[PDB]
């Protein structure tokens, strides 16, 4: 089986928030003293579990709800690069294991384009990880989406640094929270709602034109997409016959398959189907699907024995399980990264 | 190719709501001359596709948002028995070719369960279709869901008539839609925001236990599932391996595999894939698939050349096509049934 | 797991066979000494490994090359009436865990149908099982195959007794072994060989119009399929849009999937593929789809670990796993046959 | 839809064999004298057809059996020549249209290495396409197979040329015919035959070690690779867990799996089935699949609409539909190459 591996949808947290870390882990762990210790530590447990497992390679990212969840900018500003100074020393113990994802206040998008950009330029970090939309508003109650022109300028830093957006989930909060999903709390995260927001978001910065403007940026989705795959048809059949001859045309000017094959990328994160896999490899692409964990959440030996014993050709495999990434990611050698 | 095909998601709408008509047809037709006509007419053009493209037998249902965008009750409920009276005399011109779904208010589960009794014992229609949630409160802005024991009453009826439950997606609406839809508009409907309203209230039903207290529960969902079937493996593994470790078992004692073996059926209204459906087979199984158009907001001829011409072995087609929605519906002789 | 499946391609060798066993075994199992043991065995080492695997029924059948690499007619059919008393002992020690298949010599249509009427009358067997073509001849170099006029009185027998008939393969022999095989010899077996064999003689069967003039024939193909699923299209429109133009038609009267839905089905023998299963649902039907092993030449750990862990929906997992079969074999209870 | 695709199984024969061309038509058309006209057509129709259907671009071959039916070594070679100086000059009426395979006589290791040299090096043709074995001994029984070592001098050509063969089907004759054929014979060509033979030959260079000595040899299957990639899994199996503990890998080192990304590519000729195709992603891999049609068996329009039409991602209908011949035979420019 297959070595040298890139993961990158691996979450780490502050040792300082153990009581929110304990919180998250009420939701989403079935074993919360374990999840404490893995999502808190970088350079000993995760690199036993990648040693096993044949992961060479690992972009690191804050936990969600992470920086989206803080309503106050100031705060949320601090603790962005507070997190992007702390991972940045702490993957200079093993660097050649472990890159990073700038982690950013996306209250304003001067000041996330230069954090990212100082994370790029100071630390090398492999791109932005950023859990769906910024709370904002006095009690956190608003929203705010990047699929508009006041964004461009962030949008543009992405694409002058050639560095890749992740477009994370975070849970439903505040008024679309009590509305939607109060009465029906177990379908919060995986199950529902994590995918809901995303593939809102990313199909917003689709019709409102952000590829266009900014067609060399480049969106990863977890999860193989967040159910936009299954829907691959009918949005195109509803674009291109439907709301392209209402009005849409006039901001979305490629179909959704241009811009999956151009701008947008998929990840194996919590989803070790191969099955659906098969599926995405035909709606999206092997050359668009990346390997991913979605560690601590999930176990390496869930994502990986799931993908080193799955049924795959040769090809697909060395591309999904690390080729692609490390054409993406522009990646010097790493551990068994030719092996 | 196939004659005698069932459809079961097929819309049609009062004569005195041209101006809503025309509303809805804005946002979702192409042609709003022919779509107004189509809407309305029952017995002339509905008969004339239908007989180019080889569907015997269609059960008709009232278009969205219907009956669900009326927030006052005692409006709500007689708009739904004007509706079941006036389908019922459409469709005894044609009994071989027509039947119909009960249209409801859903503001009160013992009315609801009245109005769907009589309209199955006085008019033998084929079960009930409803457009997601019940607007209600004081300008529309509250939701009604069927997912609690308030509905079991409801759902008991849906059991003892031995008639399924159609669940429709319907638009968003007031506060819902200025923080999620507003500022990506062309989304709203079939590219997204149906599907995630009709999933959220299905899944809902699942975690909540209504197909536990109500194993005999048929519920119906057009669009190859709404999203659901592309996180089959992905929602089993975070409800059997995650949430039923935290609680979510003590209200779903089933896995979500066994509620689509049991409970839960999916129809390809306005999904003309051929690679969906086969992953739709693989993760649903296709006794549980039905064909179905999704006319008038899709035409039959696409439907129809797409699912007459689809690649697909002869035993699928036949059950896909009509000899499933002939058992589930425990349908009579109708024309070109046994073709 | 699935508990009462039921397998269908499960083989023994008579105890005084032992070299041949042994030769066989040295082309075919890399353990021969377990393998002889496991050939032989029928109620103890066969019940360990159903017990441990959810394997609640076999009906078994002599292996190959068996009564086929007869070319004795005498020798041959003594050797068949010997098999069928030895075996109906044999299973009578477990009714509850086995049946059996007829082994028959096919040296002559009218005495191969008075053996199966004798062991379906006599014995209750559910059908035979024969592998491939009969070796007859000087030097046993000459084949009889099936699909011809000759065979009608055998056909019929089948189909007034209303069991199948597996179409099991052997190894190429003689002149055709010399010139196609001796000089890439591995390929001989299940590489490529056998289902080169039984695709000619079934395919053969349908362009000679066997199941037209027996239209209730049913004809078993492990392997799912022996490569025939994977040209369904190509067969059915060099058929349909080429052959049939030419004189095909005058003794091949239905299409290639109108056969498939009909008279043949395929099993999961010796091909524990979920990605080829799934591209056999598409092309032949989950309700044409049966379980089996192989055994002893595949393991009941390697078939029943990837049935049971496949992703796979549950209704389309109780009929390959065990319903189809009970159906298609008329089976009384058995172990577990409603767990 | 797409433009500048590249097929390369495309036929044609010369006029002197026109008595050839009428008993091939007689098996495999129905249209004899639009047959004879479009097999013997370079620069007119074959142009027409293409420009109709966005094809750019031709690599043209040898009609089946071509010169592997003549087993005097003279005649044959005589003939390979006369072919390979006669398309040399057709394709120079319209370069930017039309490369051509090299035909060959296959009696002689070295004689078929100096004749594929001159035609790369004189002509600039792209690779050879040969019709399986050839046929030998007085009158013709006798087949000549490549998967030995006498036939490394001319692999190594290949593969010091950098150049794929592509080996084509041919007709049984014979005793092969005699015995396993004539009595089902509609079954000769597509339906099957064709693909036991090319299967038969590949795998046996795969396990007589042909892409052990010569790893960078280029092999080209038709017909979505002549079943083998139904058993991708099951060959797999019997090798890696059987014959190859057994003595096989003694004479072949890598898995069928890595032969399939290093040395072997499938075409789509005649093989117009999406869900076949899908298959074939997962088992084979997008880049290592080729448009192709198989004209003037097959019409470009049943080829070209199906694929323009299929459901792909953008991304590998870009490679299957050009940009991987492109790369494999250095095609930078020719009509539409950059559509
Ligand atoms: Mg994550
Ligand atoms: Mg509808
Ligand atoms: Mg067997
Ligand atoms: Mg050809």
């Amino acid at each position: 089986h297959m070595l040298g591996k890139i993961a990158l949808e691996e979450a780490f947290a502050l040792p300082r928030f153990e009581e929110k870390t304990r919180w998250w882990a009420s939701l989403f762990s079935t074993d919360a003293e374990t999840h404490v210790k893995e999502i808190t530590d970088i350079n000993k447990i995760r690199i036993e579990h990648a040693d096993k497992h044949g992961v060479g390679y690992q972009i690191l990212s804050y936990t969600s709800p992470g920086v989206q969840d803080i309503w106050d900018p100031v705060e949320a500003q601090a603790l962005a690069v507070e997190i992007n100074d702390y991972i940045a020393e702490q993957v200079r113990v093993n660097p050649d294991r472990f890159g990073a994802f700038a982690t950013l206040s996306m209250h304003n998008p001067k000041e996330a384009a230069d954090e990212l950009r100082r994370c790029v330029e100071k630390y090398g970090f492999k791109g932005a990880l950023v859990n769906d939309t910024q709370r904002a508003g006095p009690d956190g109650d608003d929203m705010i989406f990047y699929d508009n022109a006041d964004w461009d300028i962030f949008w543009q830093t992405c694409t002058e640094l050639d560095v890749p957006f992740y477009m994370h989930p975070r849970n439903p909060t505040g008024t679309i929270y009590e509305k939607l999903w109060a009465d029906r709390k177990w379908l919060v995260g995986p199950p529902l709602s994590f995918a809901h927001g995303v593939s809102l978001h990313v199909l917003g910065m689709v019709t409102n034109g952000v590829f266009d403007r900014h067609p060399k940026l480049q969106i990863i989705m977890g999860h193989l997409g967040e159910h936009v795959p299954f829907d691959m048809w009918r949005i195109n059949h509803w674009f291109e016959d439907r709301k392209k001859l209402l009005g849409l045309a006039e901001t979305c000017k490629k179909t959704i398959r241009d811009y999956f094959a151009e701008n947008i990328w998929i990840t194996t994160s919590g989803h070790f189907s191969t099955t659906t896999l098969n599926f995405c490899m035909a709606e999206v692409g092997s050359d668009r699907i990346l390997f991913s964990i979605d560690y601590p959440f999930e176990t390496f030996s869930d994502a990986c024995e799931w993908f080193d014993n799955a049924e795959l050709n040769g090809t697909d495999r060395l591309k999904i399980g690390r080729e692609n990434a490390k054409k993406l990611f522009k990646l010097d050698s790493y551990k068994d990264s030719s092996a």
